């Protein structure tokens, strides 16, 4: 099954005798589940996300069926807007990222120009926009507020953008704030025809 980025990728998973649908995100390291009942031991921990960090409880060795494909691996319960798959179970299903073909067994970190400027950021599907870390951007910005796995931050809006990602050219939009990394959303991955195969 291959899945485009015009729509955020969801699918349908089978865990604890459960039914529920789940975001694909490149971006998270680990797999985050909205509170449900768990059969088993778990251990208090924080995860980190943008917005701020969540007190969550976790469970290894829990069976999940993603899209037909059983993986077995450490799951994330706690107060999460979405239920998300990160890279400890898509690499159990063989998810690629094609654009090049990119693993997941290590964060899909690519060199972006913006700005006249080098940095390094994660192509992240499990975000609808892109955003980075403080810099200095021509234009003239928008004040706008998002969300993510910590809560909500505050971020300036540029429209018309040119940014130079992995080699290719593409314009959109461009929120900058208080990010812990800098991250590359759908909004652009769809331009330069990023699929997710697995």
């Amino acid at each position: 099954p291959q899945v485009t980025l015009w729509q955020r990728p969801l699918v349908t998973i089978k865990i604890g005798g459960q039914l529920k649908e789940a975001l694909l995100d490149t971006g998270a390291d680990d797999t985050v589940l909205e509170e449900m009942s768990l059969p088993g031991r778990w251990k208090p921990k924080m995860i980190g996300g943008i917005g701020g960090f969540i007190k969550v409880r976790q469970y290894d060795q829990i069976l999940i069926e993603i899209c037909g494909h059983k993986a077995i691996g450490t799951v994330l319960v706690g107060p999460t807007p979405v239920n998300i798959i990160g890279r400890n179970l898509l690499t159990q299903i063989g998810m690629t990222l094609n654009f090049p073909q990119v693993t997941l067994w290590q964060r899909p970190l690519v060199t972006i120009k913006i700005g006249g400027q080098l940095k390094e950021a994660l192509l992240d599907t499990g975000a609808d926009d892109t955003v980075l870390e403080e810099m200095s951007l021509p234009g003239r910005w928008k004040p706008k507020m998002i969300g993510g796995i910590g809560g909500f931050i505050k971020v300036r809006q540029y429209d018309q953008i040119l940014i130079e990602i992995c080699g290719h050219k593409a314009i959109g939009t461009v929120l900058v704030g208080p990010t812990p990394v800098n991250i590359i959303g759908r909004n652009l991955l769809t331009q330069i025809g990023a699929t997710l195969n697995f």
